[PDB]
């Protein structure tokens, strides 16, 4: 058991991958990707937009999900039928079958685009999971426990694997490592990673 409360499906999204890309670019066409800056000041290597309701971002030096993104001044995309019907599709083989996602955070990784390590906590309701949908270059992904230094792990993500982490998965610290460049035929020399999530009460 890898990670307690987690299910890893791996290739369950392979085969909706050519759509599932399709859809990030629609979406981005309206919201585009954009590097945030954190609370700290850096600009983020990782790229991101959102769809659904609600949209991850930094505003006023913090986080939060909003109903509207500040690049455009306009709702996030709709939530794109492919990525509505997937994330149910897997948090329902996974056991989470009322998961009900109104947030889509979308990732862009370029060669040498990381994520630090973190826990996502920005939820009103940490019972419900995330869903990790990987599309393109592999990545490795790093996890460790409940406490910033308990012990890490490391799994390689591919193109179509899905994670849904639940349980007490869903509050560990996590993070990507430096994206290595290489080519992959839907998505060209770049990853993409949908973060499905709980974010209205
Ligand atoms: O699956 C991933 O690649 C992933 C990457 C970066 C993140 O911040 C995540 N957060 C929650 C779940 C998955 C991820
Ligand atoms: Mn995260």
């Amino acid at each position: 058991p890898l990670a307690a409360g987690a299910v890893i499906l791996r290739r369950f999204a392979f085969n909706a991958a050519e759509q599932l890309i399709r859809d990030i670019n629609d979406v981005a066409s309206q919201s585009p990707f954009r590097q945030m800056v954190t609370p700290g000041g850096y600009t983020m290597s990782v790229a991101m937009t959102n769809c659904g309701h609600l949209g991850w971002t930094t505003h006023r030096q913090g986080y939060l999900y909003s109903p509207i993104d500040p690049q455009t001044n306009k709702p996030w995309p709709a939530m794109p039928q492919s990525f509505h019907n997937l994330c149910q599709r897997a948090a329902t083989a996974a056991g989470y079958p009322d998961f009900q996602p109104d947030a889509c955070l979308i990732n862009r990784y370029a060669p040498g685009a990381k994520l630090s390590l973190h826990q996502d906590k920005d939820e009103p309701d940490l019972r419900a999971p995330i869903v990790s949908v990987s599309l393109g270059l592999p990545a490795i992904f790093q996890f460790g426990g409940l406490k910033r230094n308990d012990p890490l792990k490391r799994l390689l993500l591919e193109h179509g694997d899905v994670v849904v982490w639940g349980g007490e998965s869903r509050l560990f610290y996590h993070g990507i490592q430096p994206l290595k460049a290489g080519f992959h035929p839907l998505t060209i020399d770049c990853r993409y990673n949908l973060t499905f999530r709980q974010a209205g009460k």
